[PDB]
């Protein structure tokens, strides 16, 4: 037929077309969130818009580079040096460093996080911007690893709203990725999403991670339809747009038939 018939049941993931200035990278928010509270972030409602109800720390833009890790501090004999959560041993000592003098279970402050001045230890952030697929076709997210609790989204009405990316969190829950840390024990590791994406569309893609105590890791991937992956920088494929709530146009419901 002259036209596609589109995605069944109007199954296609909703995508925008923001006719203002394009901006590399990210938005990302810092909320509070308590040492120690292994609850809190457990909640599917908070992961998704409850974070934001919480006192607001700041916020960096045009961020390219996504993936997290956090290595809390060992106070060494030799001076301070951040350690890697697989070279920390006993009670507790840093591989290569000896015996670490600090407490794992207290706040620290650092800039790991995008560079802004807060406690990686106990915290939680909001990644916004869109995602922009150069090739048509299936893409699977992946977080590697979660410590501690993290959920990604894309789409329209599921991420955000076209257009309205620096407005408050909408309330879906129908995550991509649902890595939120389980009641009950953990999850696995390489937990992933896949979304069928249209070639220069913009995908709204929403991350919200969460940190209680010590490290904190969220190392994002994403296979694309040619098969290969692009792994923590997503230059070139993520972008921020000022709110445009007056653009009529800028919703695209179904993209497989626009
Ligand atoms: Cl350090
Ligand atoms: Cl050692
Ligand atoms: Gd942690």
């Amino acid at each position: 037929g002259l036209v596609p018939r589109g995605s069944h049941m109007s199954g296609a993931t909703e995508a925008c077309l923001p006719a203002g200035q394009r901006k590399s990278g990210m938005n990302i928010n810092f909320y509070q969130y308590s040492l120690k509270d292994s609850s809190t972030y457990s909640n599917a409602a908070y992961m998704a818009y409850g974070y934001a109800s919480k006192t607001k720390l700041g916020s960096v833009g045009g961020q390219t580079d996504i993936s997290i890790d956090y290595n809390i501090p060992c106070v060494s004999s030799s001076g301070t040096f951040p350690c890697p959560q697989e070279d920390s041993y006993g009670n507790w000592g840093c591989k290569g460093m000896g015996a670490c003098s600090n407490s794992q279970g207290i706040a620290y402050w650092s800039t790991d996080l995008f560079g802004f001045y807060t406690t990686p230890t106990n915290v939680t952030l909001e990644m916004t911007g869109y995602f922009l697929p150069p090739q048509t076709g299936s893409y699977t997210f992946s977080f590697a690893t979660v410590d501690d609790s993290a959920i990604l989204s894309v789409g329209g009405s599921i991420a955000f709203e076209c257009c309205a990316q620096e407005q408050p969190p909408i309330t879906s829950t129908n995550f991509t990725i649902n890595g939120i840390k389980p009641w009950d024990g953990s999850l696995p590791d390489n937990i992933t999403g896949t979304v069928y994406m249209y070639a220069g569309y913009y995908y709204p893609l929403k991350v919200v991670y969460s940190n209680a105590v010590s490290w904190g890791t969220l190392p994002i991937s994403v296979e694309l339809p040619d098969g290969t992956t692009v792994s923590d920088n997503f230059e070139g494929y993520v972008y921020s747009f000022d709110d445009d709530l007056s653009q009529s146009n800028c919703t695209i419901p179904d993209p497989s038939i626009h």
